[PDB]
């Protein structure tokens, strides 16, 4: 019959600050960190592999039943209510033991260790089981483009372009289940909404559009080494295509000059 409610709350960190660890029954407000959203947990029911041989248990989840899985929410949390006792690969009921297993990071994040506990677990006064997966935030890149007319230096918005690699893939980005999104004008912030940067083939790649100020770009970039080349798609009427931009995601904003077409007699 009887289950505890374990909470799960996701805080993200400096890079450079490392929270001390919390006991399972104290309430941690994470101290103005980051909760983040959309970090997908597959919790194993393990309590058949730890019962094989306790002093031998490492973390293995080998045929293990799913007992949840869930995703962080807005606060940072997932809430799930889980048997105290289970059954051992003979039969007998023992202490449950749940293994939880970090499936899908937060962009711009580590995955966190596998970590396991036995319940019942020691409880806050509230009567849930609270525990704190710790994700190192990874340092990642940007790049901005400012798309101006050659002659006015003024900037131009509606001007596309399309983002390739060394090997001739072009970027698609996704959402955090690699479905296809919806992207506009200006720059992208992969970080906030959660995406993902995808190589694909010329046909299926996203199109970067200049804003209102002419700003186009993204964050969200594994390395500031790699050289990519912004190339133009769609040109505003009465320009000549810019020439291709090779750069690398440095944190940099650079220009991207559109001559005006000529009109001769």
């Amino acid at each position: 019959t009887t289950t505890q409610n374990v909470v799960l709350t996701k805080y993200g960190f400096d890079k450079d600050v490392t929270a001390i660890d919390r006991a399972t029954d104290q309430i941690w407000t994470g101290d103005g960190a980051k909760p983040l959203q959309g970090v997908d947990f597959t919790i194993y029911n393990v309590t058949a592999n730890y019962w094989a041989s306790p002093k031998d248990y490492k973390g293995s989840f080998d045929s293990a039943p799913v007992a949840a899985t869930g995703t962080t929410n807005d606060k940072g949390q997932l809430t799930q209510a889980l048997p105290i006792q289970s059954k051992d690969a003979s039969g007998k009921t023992r202490a449950a033991v749940y293994l939880f297993h970090e499936t899908n990071p937060r962009a711009g994040y580590n995955t966190s260790a596998d970590f396991w506990l036995t319940l019942p677990a020691k409880a806050a006064a509230d009567g849930n089981v609270y525990v704190y997966p710790k994700n190192v935030q990874k340092t990642t890149y940007e790049r901005t483009f400012v798309k101006k007319d050659a002659e006015t230096k003024e900037v131009l918005e509606g001007a596309g372009f399309k983002i390739s690699n060394s090997d001739g893939k072009f970027l698609k980005l996704t959402d955090k289940d690699g479905q296809s999104v919806s992207i506009g004008e200006g720059f992208i912030d992969v970080l906030a909404n959660n995406y993902r940067l995808t190589w694909v083939a010329e046909s299926d790649a996203t199109v970067f559009t200049s804003d209102k100020s002419g700003k186009f770009g993204l964050n969200g970039f594994a390395d500031n080494t790699t050289t990519y080349t912004a190339v133009a798609t769609n040109v505003p009427d009465g320009y000549d295509a810019a020439a291709n931009t090779d750069f690398k995601a440095d944190n940099s904003s650079s220009d991207i000059l559109d001559a005006p077409s000529g009109i001769l007699p």
